């Protein structure tokens, strides 16, 4: 089974048996990705274990697998496991419950479904503010995916359940600490390392009750849904209900998917925006005087306001561009197919490197710098929306795009109004990438906070 | 009763006694609701006679009346008489009439029924096929509204009761295209407005707006299509509180709607895509790659084509065939900064909407990249409002946006479609009342 891209004539670098290809994690997937995109070009196949992986990063050949036969051969991504009943989750589920999932939960993040949600996090932001202000008052380097983290947790678990959980902090709240160990896949760990190398042992772990997931967040979760079901307003919790007027189950695992979403993916961007801030001290300027321009008097943002910012989404787009925390997007080959005037077996996993076709010196010049201006109207219609894919594409693409990009600039916003952020020499400069599994700085972002 | 917007403060037109601002009617409502718009910034006010009419153009203002305060203060449209037995229509009935009928007719168009219908639409795509390959194999223009409102009122007859009734000079499609044309040339609604005081009269006067061999035709063919589940038999199981003149009522609804709205839109579609090829071409590329070897079209299969749904959204931005949203404001309100009183008709101009050049880049020209999931995003749902809003919106929205996908899937997998000279080019929109327009639509078929 390792004589695959031998035979399809598709470069690669020689797996070993059984391990594969995976021994080259040890730099993570980035540099992984880096390398063999360097190494081979355009196509290039590897083996997580057993499991061929076809990489691929022509932009026709993307568009095709991303959105022209997405519903009939590139539906699913990669099985993950053992879940339990987390394979209902929008994300996990395949085929025809991932459809109806997709539609059921789709008018969660409409443009007016979201616009009712800007008085909502308004409120947030403010306690975000009196919170920065005491850490800010006294000179005190502030750790930012917590005070970012907690912020985020009171948005999802109001825009979603309409409850108030973090009520002012509350640093301790179960919530985050639950939701931040849900899962962390380690290659360190002999469980996820045997979970890729070994693939057949997943359903040993299913009816062995295993779950990747711990048990007592799962709980914590399933039982905080039961309660926060308890008998108007029409989010996410409330779409759910009037249908299934789905299960006690399926409606808990994708509360699951949505507070982590909502948690981890926000703070952890919101971080990585405000070091490149601190960092580049121009930018940071140009981005506050844009700010009290189109919000005079620190006049509270607003829907339409934050769509008018044109440099706020510039900083956005870019630190995206520098760190794109999904990192790679995975489709599974359900049938032979021949996309591009290429040869794609059944079963075979295609992969698209985010991350290396973010920083491909053959598409971006100095890839490596923050340079907010490459997403200017100017030069906005230079980029590949099929390069540069932050949120995936096609229609299994990210759902709360919309919602987490609001959310975001209106929590950059709410902050860069009061505060300017200084490094503190406790803060690694240059950002080291996690070299283990996800995309996360080695040490946590710390920068120095001073009022305006 | 002319110094209303006078007293409020609210700009318009300075209107005639009795007449108001109707004179102003004579290029139409679309081009007096798009200058009133440009003079009479964000919020102005007309008279229909005695009627005053406050335009709004606000989305937050817009998403107020038609949705938030929609079940207390804005829940009626706009009085209309002389109507008869037809007062008990879901698009006419009031306040406890219209919740109980828009409770007992909404699941008819539920994804379960919609997707019932799949097979049974599927008949008619190939008699709708069968009937241009005829008229294709000569080269003769094809009259476009002809052959698709032949289809659409099989689609209506057999989704609502189950018979089949088009095969040529059908007597269905023969009256209900004469139910009514309100003709602002035409002496009755036109008094009735200026004079909307003398509907009572007519009523106790047994006086009707529907020609009474048209009602006369639909109140005997509905007593006919009763003998012995679908939009019929959905009413005559709680008729085992309708009765034998409502349940008529509602199917005249449901079968001029499903003629007329279906076959003009579709007429408008096919004008867009024959002026710009490129968009036609691409829409077939389309539709031959999600349903190769000519695929007969499922359910599944239709809502997957992007490109589909961003011409016919394009398409109804440029001809919204309602035109206007219309609201009456039933007690005295202050919404969103502003003193609305008792008796005022909040007017939603969508046709002025629909081409703002504060919304839309180039809103005369046809772009259906404006609804790409790129810049779709960039869309407010109060200002496109080809359906509507709120609790009483389209209730037939997504039958008609399946039905006419149905349709043009079936027909742009076999034909395509080219001007013939004698196509008015640019088209002119129809002066008059309703949005249509002035000469019919008649284009080139050619087989592929
Ligand atoms: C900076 C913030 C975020 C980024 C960069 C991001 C990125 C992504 C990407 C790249 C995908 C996969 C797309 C593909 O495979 O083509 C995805 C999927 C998904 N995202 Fe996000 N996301 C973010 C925030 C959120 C938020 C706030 C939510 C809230 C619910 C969310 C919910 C989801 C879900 C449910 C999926 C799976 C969709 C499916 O399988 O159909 N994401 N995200
Ligand atoms: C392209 C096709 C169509 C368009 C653009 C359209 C548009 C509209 C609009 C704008 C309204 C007014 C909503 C409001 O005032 O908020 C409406 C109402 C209505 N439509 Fe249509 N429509 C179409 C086809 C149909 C079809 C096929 C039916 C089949 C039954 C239908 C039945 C109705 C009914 C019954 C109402 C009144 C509902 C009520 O008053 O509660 N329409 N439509
Ligand atoms: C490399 C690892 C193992 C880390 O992840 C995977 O391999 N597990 C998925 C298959 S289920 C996945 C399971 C999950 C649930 C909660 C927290 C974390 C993990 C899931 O539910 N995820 C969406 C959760 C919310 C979210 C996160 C980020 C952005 N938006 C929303 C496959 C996958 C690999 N990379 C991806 C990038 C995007 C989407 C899916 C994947
Ligand atoms: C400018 C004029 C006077 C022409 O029209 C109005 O002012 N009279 C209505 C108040 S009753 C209206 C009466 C009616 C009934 C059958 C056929 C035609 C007319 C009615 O029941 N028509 C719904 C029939 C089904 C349908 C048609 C088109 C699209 N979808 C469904 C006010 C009104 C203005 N625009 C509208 C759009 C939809 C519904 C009502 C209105």
């Amino acid at each position: 089974s390792h004589g695959l891209f031998k035979k399809l004539g598709i470069p690669g670098p020689t797996p070993l048996p059984f391990l594969g290809n995976i021994l080259s994690y040890h730099k993570g997937f980035c540099m992984f990705d880096m390398e063999c995109h360097k190494k081979y070009g355009k196509v290039w196949g590897f083996y997580d274990g057993q499991q061929p992986v076809l990489a691929i990063t022509d932009p026709d050949m993307i568009k095709t697998v991303l959105v022209k036969e997405c519903y009939s051969v590139f539906t699913n991504r990669r099985p993950f496991g053992p879940v339990g009943f987390m394979k209902s989750a929008i994300s996990i589920a395949e085929d025809e419950e991932w459809k109806r999932l997709r539609s059921l939960l789709s008018p969660t993040f409409t443009s007016g479904k979201l616009k009712e949600m800007v008085p909502i996090i308004a409120q947030y932001g403010d306690v975000l503010v009196r919170n920065l202000r005491r850490e800010a008052e006294t000179g005190k380097p502030v750790t930012l995916k917590d005070v970012f983290g907690a912020y985020s947790m009171d948005v999802i678990t109001s825009t979603s359940f309409g409850v108030n959980i973090d009520s002012l902090n509350n640093p301790q709240d179960p919530f985050v600490e639950n939701t931040k160990k849900l899962l962390r896949f380690d290659f360190l760990d002999p469980f996820f390392l045997s979970i890729t190398v070994f693939p057949f042992l997943i359903p040993i772990l299913e009816v062995l009750n295993i779950c990747v997931f711990p048990r007592e967040v799962t709980n914590f979760l399933r039982k905080s849904v039961k309660r926060m079901k308890e008998s108007h307003r029409v989010d996410f919790l409330q779409l759910m209900i009037d249908s299934q007027n789905l299960s006690d189950l399926e409606l808990v695992a994708q509360s699951i998917i949505f507070i982590f979403a909502g948690y981890e993916t926000t703070s952890s961007v919101l971080s990585f925006i405000m070091y490149e801030l601190a960092t580049h001290p121009d930018v940071q300027q140009k981005l506050q005087e844009e700010i009290d321009a189109v919000l005079p008097n620190k006049a509270p943002p607003t829907y339409d306001t934050v769509l008018q910012m044109e440099y706020l989404d510039m900083v956005v787009n870019e630190t995206l561009r520098l760190f794109p925390i999904a990192m790679r997007l995975e489709r599974v080959c359900k049938k032979d197919v021949e996309i591009n005037g290429m040869f794609i077996p059944k079963g075979v996993v295609v992969m698209i490197p985010s991350y290396a076709l973010h920083r491909d010196p053959k598409y971006w010049t100095e890839p490596e710098k923050f340079l907010p201006e490459r997403f200017s109207k100017k030069n906005k219609d230079n980029i590949d929306p099929y390069i540069y894919t932050p949120f995936g594409s096609g229609p299994r693409n990210c759902i709360g795009m919309r919602f987490a990009l609001m959310n975001m600039k209106l929590a950059l916003i709410r902050v860069l109004q009061n505060f300017s952020f200084k490094p503190c020499k406790e803060t690694q400069i240059p950002l080291k990438l996690s070299l283990g599994g996800l995309l996360q700085p080695e040490k946590p972002v710390v920068l120095k906070v001073e009022s305006r």
